[PDB]
């Protein structure tokens, strides 16, 4: 019933705003939607996989947030294998290689793919991390989808179609359906190119131990019987002096303050009075979630180790149902697995078959790639199609299209009277991953907390020590990555 | 409580679907969010205005469903004044002209206009009404916004510009925010670039005497007691024998079926039980509406007609609050008034101003536009935002971004379970307009009873006589206007006979 602060969502982002202000003397509430916390992040646990992450898995260098708050309650990660060579397959054909990036041989490609990314950080670097709406050029590149983009800045179909996978790796979304300016701001805001996709030294280096879950399920013990289960937010209303919040179960909670943790556009399942403000109220009509389903596929042993491959596989082109994969395999050594995400629309194509169906196209595909009968021999499945989700929408992330984040982008966690806003969507660094959720979710706590005038503004946003279990490496380029030009660059010098 | 079917939303779609299942004999409730039926049509009454459409409003020639249903109902229709001269604004200076169309005297940009509005008709032939993503090149359609297609299609900036303003006022939003696909089906939906366009013999001919919102408010009168207002929908469940739906205010009702005659995206303000299919669960977070203001400013006299302007002006530029307005006076010659809307970004943009500020900034393009300080001297003003409303989500209708109608189109109207889908979004014909509005919700209703064994599967989709009050000129075209080359074409004819 009555309460300080009611936090509407028990993922990582509203648990993390729950902690804070639980640990700062306020009597919280959590109203969870699921009869499970963690959002979009699940461990499933059976005895076939021990656990297994089928949502959000992957943190690294950088990613201090969930790093300090998963090691303070007891959490510990390892990383990610990647010992082996790394595979881009191509036209039907597997290429070894190490380092994050597949090699180019021919030189024309080369300078093509060399340009290709170093533009897009040369892109990030005049994007705010804060305020995206701000790059100088913000509405040139928020009127343009990355397909455009695409197409402008290559002169190569190779580098178009690796470009392309990485679009659709990254967000989830296909190049024609996302904004430029939001894809680049995207990037920019987990470190640019190299940071994100990287394992090593990048987002992908390590896993928790035992799941992700595990730390909104060990952020719920600590708070007890103060998080509801089984809770759906139906009605906020405003009007009065404390806040009321309605329930789908036909409770009401009165609060000083309210923290919205849930997916922007989720924010439609809610009937609010007074009616949210005009910009807010289209917004939240405005900003989908992406397609997606995680599959991890369970072998007897890790066999791809023998024939020196990590694991990591980039695959090339429309027939395979996965795009990229990587080593799923325990730290023990033992469950060996490889785990592959379904992108973008073809998350929605294959979601037609049976989970037996897609476990064969996946088997056959990894078979090829890897160049080994052994792949057709699983032992185990699991996967999830987040597209089916009711409280995600999605996953991983709320994408903007084209005009989007121009026109909206400032009303994303501007807080309404006595609601703030949390959840992922709205970090500034890691923003779309479980760092972004602890961020957003300990920024909007203090906001309460300065509203309450127990903390000053200063200390609204806070930076966060290195991780000394995690250290990162910085990103380097080499002169001629710097210098060398682009296809037109040296059409013109020609 | 307990009912044969459940229709959610009272606006057009919803009373139009719960009438017909009403005289089919069928207990039917409408469960209707607001404390007023007719949803983004509304008509406000005063001293001052008399009545005044703040929606929806116009009406004409091919919105044959719409005619019958309001004729039903006692309803008249007059003719918007178009008798004097319309006004292009173009770079500062006004154009006055006749037809349809703004004339366009240089040679070049003629051969671009021509092309254009003849390339948005032949791409829409391509386009199945009913199946949008069916046609031959909807991907890549699909796969490209309107600005794109603007940017290779004209090759002249006046074409462009102009091609802008029409995809704004078309469907309140910005070329770059909509899918070139579903532009082009909205519009050959609509019968194409002429009768979308056009006053006289197109969807602007005519509004209701009265105002459009005494349809839905003359259906709630036959239903009685039937509609349920301020009763928003907040959960679904059919889990059971009977679907039960559950409003904000405490009520439950219990149906066989239900009809969801609310905007796409508006299916989000409710909770499922079991939960939406992946693909509808996912489409109805990619489906926004556009972003409109409706102005209406009063005057002593319609003064413009003096100068021989009907009170038409299509105005061209960023510093224009309103890129296109009509007189508004009543049939009667009074209340005179001239109606402008303000769109997409400007829509954004503008209401950060007073009602007041917003008045001024009319007034004096008006005066402009006109050449006219008669225009500086408003007697009384009108607007509403639909951008703020909870229960629209925006006006005038909902927009597809690039890759959305291909992936989720299919999804529309496909029932979920005892689940179907009115509401003009779902229509075939005029989809976005009050016609699809009925069109749309006729033809749930008719599923209703095609499900119940009623009527057979062949009277789902039913055609519509045509209105003998309001009937259809065909669209012409001149032999000129089919044949004269593009800008590119006129370019490759000089390549060749150059070599
Ligand atoms: C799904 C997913 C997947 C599959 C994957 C991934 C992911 C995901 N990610 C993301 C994450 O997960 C996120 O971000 C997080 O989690 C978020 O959080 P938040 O913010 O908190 O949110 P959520 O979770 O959603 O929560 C919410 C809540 O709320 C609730 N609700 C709703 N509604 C409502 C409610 N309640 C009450 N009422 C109402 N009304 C719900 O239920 C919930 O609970 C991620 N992340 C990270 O970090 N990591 C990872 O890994 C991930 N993932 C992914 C990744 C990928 N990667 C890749 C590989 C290679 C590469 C890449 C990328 C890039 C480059 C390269
Ligand atoms: C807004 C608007 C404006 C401003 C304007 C306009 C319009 C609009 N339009 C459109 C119409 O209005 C529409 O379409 C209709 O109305 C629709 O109907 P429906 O489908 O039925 O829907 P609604 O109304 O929305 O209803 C719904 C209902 O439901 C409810 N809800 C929600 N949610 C819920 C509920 N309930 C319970 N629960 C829950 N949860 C609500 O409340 C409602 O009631 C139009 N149309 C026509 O026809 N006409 C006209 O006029 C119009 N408008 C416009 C126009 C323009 N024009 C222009 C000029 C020149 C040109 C143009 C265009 C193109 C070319 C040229």
């Amino acid at each position: 019933n009555k309460c300080d602060v009611v936090v509407v969502g028990g993922g990582i982002s509203g648990m993390a705003a729950a902690k804070l202000l639980h640990d700062s003397g306020l009597n919280v509430v959590v109203l969870e939607a699921r009869d499970r916390v963690g959002g979009r992040t699940y461990t499933l646990r059976n005895q076939k996989v021990k656990y297994v992450d089928l949502g959000g898995s992957y943190v690294g260098p950088t990613q201090n947030r969930i790093l300090r708050l998963a090691k303070e309650l007891g959490l510990e990660t390892y990383k990610v294998n990647e010992v082996e060579r790394l595979i881009h397959h191509v036209k039907g054909k597997s290429y070894p290689f190490r380092g994050p990036f597949p090699p180019v041989w021919n030189p024309i490609t080369y300078l093509d793919h060399n340009n290709f990314w170093r533009t897009m950080d040369d892109m990030g670097r005049e994007i705010p991390s804060d305020a995206p709406w701000k790059a100088p050029l913000a509405e040139e590149w928020d009127n343009m989808t990355m397909k455009e983009l695409l197409d402008k800045l290559c002169w190569t179909e190779s580098a178009k179609q690796l470009a392309t996978l990485f679009v659709n790796l990254c967000v989830t979304a296909e190049t024609h359906e996302v904004s430029a300016l939001w894809f680049l701001w995207y990037v920019k805001q987990c470190g640019g190119t190299t940071r994100i996709i990287s394992t090593t030294n990048g987002g992908q280096e390590r896993k928790f131990v035992g799941g992700s879950g595990q730390v909104s399920e060990r952020i719920m013990d600590l708070l007890g019987d103060r998080v509801k289960l089984e809770r759906p937010v139906i009605y906020i209303d405003q009007t009065r002096e404390n806040v009321l919040v309605e329930t789908l179960n036909h409770e009401m909670y009165e609060a000083k303050y309210v923290i919205s943790a849930i997916p922007p556009t989720l924010g439609m399942k809610i009937h609010f009075n007074p009616p949210l403000p005009m910009m807010r109220n289209q917004m939240i009509t405005r900003v989908p979630l992406g397609s997606v389903i995680k599959c991890i596929v369970y072998y007897k042993e890790p066999f791809w180790r023998k024939k020196d491959y990590c694991g990591t596989m980039i695959i090339d082109g429309e027939e395979a149902p996965v795009a990229y994969t990587l080593d799923d395999t325990k730290p023990e050594g033992n469950y060996a697995a490889i785990m592959g995400f379904i992108l973008a629309h073809k998350a929605r194509k294959l979601a037609r078959l049976t989970k037996e169906e897609r476990l064969k196209k996946l088997c056959e595909l990894y078979a090829k790639v890897l160049g080994s009968l052994e792949a057709l021999e699983p032992v185990h499945y699991e996967e999830k199609n987040w597209c089916e989700e009711q409280y995600s929408g999605g996953c991983y992330t709320t994408y903007f299209p084209p005009g989007i984040l121009t026109q909206y982008g400032r009303v994303l966690r501007q807080p309404v009277d006595r609601i703030y806003f949390a959840g992922t969507e709205t970090a500034t660094h890691w923003s779309g991953w479980m760092e972004g959720a602890v961020e957003a979710g300990e920024r909007a706590a203090r906001e309460i907390l300065h509203a309450m005038g127990k903390i000053p503004e200063d200390e609204i946003w806070q930076s966060e020590p290195e991780s000394v279990d995690v250290p990162a490496q910085p990103i380097t380029t080499t002169f001629l990555e710097r210098h060398l030009p682009s296809v037109p660059g040296l059409l013109r010098l020609i």
